[PDB]
């Protein structure tokens, strides 16, 4: 799915689901492009991209994505976000965790989707 | 194939094609437990794995895996490494690029495949 993703100039995110903070350790060219925010701005964040959150971000929303994140469950959620430039965007957020045969999530990757409104 | 990887209990790494010492991001437990190197040990190294050299690697399997990494190429090479212990094992190592849609590699997923002698 990291080939799809980069291969379709998807927007996404890959964070390790090993350490306490969910840390980012890698952001494509994508979601840069689309979120205004610098990859040195992205780099070791939260997956959980709190940077994208503002006043219109619905705290049901960030709370399924929070929750998909900690029950290491595959989940789509709509929410707001917004551009670095103050503006409001629509997303379809994609969580995918990434498991060992032992069924532990050990990465996840994060899937942004825009939503024309 | 990240999930494929870690879902199988492959032994592999990913590693950023972007930046110039093509730095690993991330390790799984299965190629700590392979090779005997602590996650500490393997974090940023080259993805050549040089710290998997010995006297008995080849230069010429050396050279067709640092050359597969330096043209962004699929490749499989089986070269000598050595465990933590300095005692050698033969390994088929398959250097997967990850390209975005123009092309352009953004990371590597390198999988070691133990080969019996």
């Amino acid at each position: 799915i990291i080939r799809k993703f980069e291969g379709q100039n998807k927007k996404f995110i890959i964070a390790n689901a090993r350490v306490q903070n969910c840390a980012i350790i890698y952001c494509n060219d994508g979601f840069c492009e689309m979120t205004g925010f610098s990859r040195p701005d992205v780099m070791q964040k939260p997956c959980t991209c709190d940077f994208l959150h503002g006043p219109e971000t619905k705290r049901h929303d960030i709370a399924q994505i929070a929750q998909a994140l900690l029950g290491s469950e595959e989940r789509k959620v709509e929410v707001t976000y917004y551009h670095k430039n103050g503006s409001t965007f629509i997303c379809n957020t994609h969580i995918i965790p990434v498991k060992n045969q032992e069924g532990v999530a050990m990465m996840f990757i994060i899937n942004f989707e825009y939503v024309t409104d």
